[PDB]
């Protein structure tokens, strides 16, 4: 199975929206969420990747226990989250701990329960509601194949 | 000046929806919220009150630090959240700790920041979204004068 | 299906071994565990039950987020962990939230992954190691069907 | 073999919320959020089935490896006692350890408890009501187990009524 | 208006006193506080600055939720806490999140409630009581005007 | 009195096993423990050391309150935990905070409570029981002298 390193930024259950500066490597508090919400999974980005956005690929890792900001996690993709915000479209690869036999039952998006997909979906749609000039309008889940595809592309974009 | 005991059953920043079984007096777990949200303020009910649904009038206490389920808080009202859900209407009296000079600046609804109010509204609208048969269709923030009316109106229902 | 209330004595991830006093209903601290390990799931006993020893039938509740000591949970049995401690035999009914469609996929002992069962098993074997005179020799897993009997056994002898 | 009793913990260690169990109801109430940037240095509560001069149970300080929740019972034995003087006059707070726990066998009398912790506990109770409107602390000091047991002994026979 | 990056080294509600080694940039546990107190705000230092100490200016950031050690926070001054300890005089800039509309009502030291200002003062007056050969004899608050002066002085001292 | 810097990797009470990448410097999640156990003391490694197995000296630090991953601590040794996992000798140097008057009564292994030494031993022996092809077959405590000697050997190994 495919594998890559994910740098976690925001731990599951956080309302503080942390970001990592991609030059200094410092953790930074972007802002406190204006809505009464909390990140449903550990949120971050895939190290050594690059998209059309300019930034690296955003990522979502399902973990038994959350971690700290800036922490590295070797993960593998089981799907991807496509959505359209006020900055056009951005993608978010759904991931699972790599080299962990406890996560062998989750091989693709269909193995991730709809309840958690619906929750993650719900979060990203509404978390910016009370921020002027910010929104999330479209959202849908796509399978491991297109996720691995988009990751394969974005690894190559980083090389050049 | 009004004053009453609010039994807080759900702490701030929690996703486990706790209920106090008014018959037995025990703290019961109702459900884990289906949306990835957390209670904006400590949420509970007012003691020795009663309403149309046979359940006590609900309360929202603003605190510098959260409390535990089943904890009592001497509180005074400063507004009320009027919402209309699945089971008709449910009004929630926004309160402040009584006998605390640190909260003397909060007298009426206008004294509470609009951002806190928008966040509290946002929660009670959206928190039952993914649950089937559950919904919310009207949501307003009324002043203290009306909150004091709805308390007293509900206090007397208990007296009967 | 069968359904009952479980009082949670010890939250998941606890080294403090709480126990509910059954003559009063109070939450007594039994002891801080001598071993460097925490309770693998939310732990407690089934309400309105009585065993071969005078204590209610012990129970484990699979939960997404842990609760507090003394909290009630509408439960549904899906298996049972039998051990043999220093005081002879003991029974541990493995349960899930009753009425939560997120736990409809778990209908029997086999549905729970064997890593969570081995973890639970590993805890109850070793947690009394450094305590003197106390031990655990035999420890195996039975199925839902037999667990349901043990409950109903404990129910009827309680009725008497 | 020794003297012991129940202790209902009201406030866990590291807390700024001032919880109070109603002795007539059994309900846990939030008294106040401490007005100073200080946390309770030990698990604070009272000795169950006692009665102090003030018509309330004798206060207790239980040293624990890990804190508990409010309303939790802990079988305990006294090791010393904290006597202070505040706006109400003089309160008495029994310093305790878990009863029947051999990990605390090395703490028999107050001299066994290290100085930095006794100071830390005292320092809290001197300063915790400084910024609080009409409340203050004048004096505070420690006494040995002999005196500690005696006040509990007075407090237990005084309970019978 | 003036604005800068604060590096929070000690989160709010902490008795562990962390500090950043300004040469290596790594976090270091200086000492567990000898008194039973906790930092009332998030405590840190201003980046790209230097006082007479040979050390940057210490910063006090008011936040809705605390951050982790080493996290950057874009902030602006609204006052300054000036004290005199055993080593000499130490000054601490009282800040709020910059570019955050929820803190736009906080403009000067007068806008921060006195209760919180007394509390912050009380910490630094008493947190080194039980520490030997360590004390403070002066503790006063000053406005943004004088605060901004010291922040600028030290920004200029940085260039060498 | 010998002293040195320890980098803490895993705070006391964690089930997430973090690891500092020595060649990189970043914190990584190695694995979530398969056993239901938690690290009984803060665990990490001594800075600028080198052993037969290519890593630095693993170290245990007794603290009143835990730290975060990557935090540095001035520490002095009082003993050493000898163990033999699947990869032969993997000793752990037991430490206390250096220059902290509250730890002066702890000068050698005998001064540490036996119950806490039993718990540390217990942890490392069992925490890989459920992981296949992994174990700990040996476990012994030794003098401060033995500990100090092994440390000084590995400081010698480092200079190359
Ligand atoms: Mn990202
Ligand atoms: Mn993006
Ligand atoms: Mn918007
Ligand atoms: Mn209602
Ligand atoms: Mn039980
Ligand atoms: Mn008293
Ligand atoms: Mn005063
Ligand atoms: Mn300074
Ligand atoms: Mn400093
Ligand atoms: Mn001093
Ligand atoms: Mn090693
Ligand atoms: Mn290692
Ligand atoms: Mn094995």
């Amino acid at each position: 199975a495919m594998q890559f390193d994910v740098t976690i930024e925001i731990p599951k259950g956080q309302r503080n929206k942390y970001e990592v500066d991609h030059e200094t490597g410092r953790v930074r508090l972007d802002r406190y969420l204006y809505t009464p919400m909390a990140y449903p999974t550990d949120y971050g980005f895939i190290e050594d990747t690059l998209g059309d956005d300019g930034d690296p690929l955003d990522a979502l890792v399902l973990l038994p226990q959350p971690v700290f900001p800036g922490v590295l996690v070797a993960a593998r993709p089981v799907g991807m989250f496509r959505m359209v915000d006020e900055h056009g479209g951005d993608d978010k690869v759904l991931c699972v701990p790599a080299g962990d036999p406890r996560w062998d039952h989750v091989q693709d998006i269909g193995d991730v329960p709809a309840f958690e997909l619906d929750a993650i979906k719900h979060f990203f749609v509404h978390y910016k509601d009370l921020e002027p000039g910010k929104f999330v309008k479209a959202a849908d889940w796509v399978d491991r194949a297109e996720a691995e595809a988009e990751v394969q592309r974005s690894v190559e974009r980083f090389k050049a």
